[PDB]
């Protein structure tokens, strides 16, 4: 029933994970309190919370995470952002912002990324007259 020594982070990852800016410009920033809260939602979302210590967990999240965070909620998007924070911690990477964070980590938290789209238009027919012959 017990486990996860002392904490997710480490003393290091603490002092960085001890001002996480939540929006930009909201001005109110992430603590270990925000922390604690969300390897809290997570491991009792569906989680362990060691095995979200480690950035192989972090990952078994993240993935599972973010296709259900359409189906989890706009609280597991906290869930994730903090995680995609806390993965961008235990990878390597620092950050200032959750979203910085989650810049970093919708790179795949090392790099590469297209995507493309485009569409463009689609109507028009019928709407005029003639009167005469």
């Amino acid at each position: 029933h017990m486990g996860a020594r002392a904490s997710v982070l480490s003393g290091g990852e603490l002092d960085k994970w001890e001002k996480i800016r939540l929006r930009p410009g909201g001005k109110k920033q992430y603590k270990l309190k925000h922390i604690v809260w969300a390897s809290r939602e997570l491991e009792r979302f569906a989680v362990n919370p060691g095995l979200l210590e480690t950035s192989e967990g972090c990952r078994q999240i993240l993935g599972q995470l973010q296709p259900s965070l359409q189906t989890g909620s706009e609280e597991l998007r906290s869930l994730y952002n903090t995680i995609a924070v806390l993965y961008c911690v235990h990878q390597r990477i620092d950050v200032k912002d959750t979203k910085e964070a989650l810049d970093k980590i919708e790179e795949e938290q090392n790099k590469s990324k297209k995507k493309a789209q485009q569409a463009a238009a689609d109507t028009g027919n019928n709407s005029q007259v003639s009167q005469n012959y």
